[PDB]
């Protein structure tokens, strides 16, 4: 299933020397998202770094949101993930997408700009009314 | 998208002194749970703790189900997170939500009765069937 | 809502020593995967390792994905959870189901042949295309 997402570009390296997100194949579920720095960040174990995009989504569609996830391999392999563990996007946000990177692992990493740190899923959400009773069915 | 869901008040301050969840904008993904504790609890780096709801749900819809999330500011500022990650909601379960809450960082957090301390998505689901094959297409 | 799913099992034991997964009511959400191990492998506190299911899926459509999530006891009473925090499943993917498994508590945990130790779930996916804008609406 498709859907056109507006976009605006933040940092004029996105979409040029950092490429902006794209699906490697047409059945990928997620694109990659990639470290927006100036300089390489060092990442002890341990510790959390707020990561910037260069960008800017707005899905605008109220049954649609966005989940962001660690990579399998950076998360497996070096224990590089989310600080916030799975990052909700939510329909009506139009500031900057920012990523939590956090280090849950012993080895110190390095972040390095244009990275491919994270991944992002678009999923349908239904928003629910709560209709109190005494006993359910 | 909407959906009606059967919601059972297991304690008399839900709904009163802790408000019921709600969606901040017509546009939310998740809506935000409260802590439902008779005192605050003070929790220790990289410890865990079973936080109550004060409330029950019943999905009943098996196309349906709810994911427990983070909070993005106490995952990334106070590393404040699920100990099961995600937690994941069954259409037919019935009984209290309860939260586990895990402290992944390096500094004690008190955990106040009322607060936002997690958030809830319903997504959809499809429950496979398997079909063994001895080679794929 | 169902979809049958080809799977290819990869090792003997899977579908009989080691069942394959399946739902446990018409209600549940998502099915438990299962160890494949000759022999248990103990998981030191902090550590990760890589867990074989002996067997692959192929989901094929390009409109469903699967998430692999911790089972909520293992993960909150033992810090038994997912190195990768959430695993993401293409729907072109049509190699082994790998769990990494990490020991995020204070406590080494045996990992045990045939041992239910994560849980998986199909959710709708939408594939985004970016269409940039100066300004949002
Ligand atoms: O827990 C997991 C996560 C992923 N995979 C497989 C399916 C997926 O389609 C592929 C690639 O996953 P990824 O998140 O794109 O990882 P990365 O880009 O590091 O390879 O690995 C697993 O077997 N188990
Ligand atoms: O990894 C993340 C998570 C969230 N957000 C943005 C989008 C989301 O709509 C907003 C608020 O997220 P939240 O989970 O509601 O956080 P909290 O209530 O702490 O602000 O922050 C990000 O940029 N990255
Ligand atoms: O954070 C969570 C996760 C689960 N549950 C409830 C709802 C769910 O339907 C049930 C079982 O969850 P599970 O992931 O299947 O756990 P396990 O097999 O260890 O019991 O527990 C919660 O209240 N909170
Ligand atoms: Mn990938
Ligand atoms: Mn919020
Ligand atoms: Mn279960």
């Amino acid at each position: 299933m498709m859907k056109k997402i507006d976009v605006k570009i933040l940092d004029p390296r996105v979409g040029k020397e950092f490429p902006l997100p794209t699906y490697a194949t047409s059945g990928s579920a997620g694109l990659d998202l990639r470290a927006c720095l100036n300089d390489a960040v060092e990442l002890a174990p341990g510790d959390t770094t707020l990561v910037p995009t260069g960008l800017a989504i707005h899905i605008a569609d109220p049954s649609l949101a966005a989940m962001m996830l660690p990579r399998s391999g950076l998360g497996h392999k070096h224990g590089i993930v989310l600080g916030n563990l799975v990052g909700l996007i939510d329909s009506d946000y139009q500031g900057q997408l920012m990523i939590s990177v956090w280090n849950r692992g012993q080895d110190s990493f390095t972040i390095q700009p244009g990275e491919r740190i994270a991944q992002m899923i678009f999923v349908p959400v239904v928003q629910a009314e709560f209709n109190l009773v005494e006993d359910f069915d």
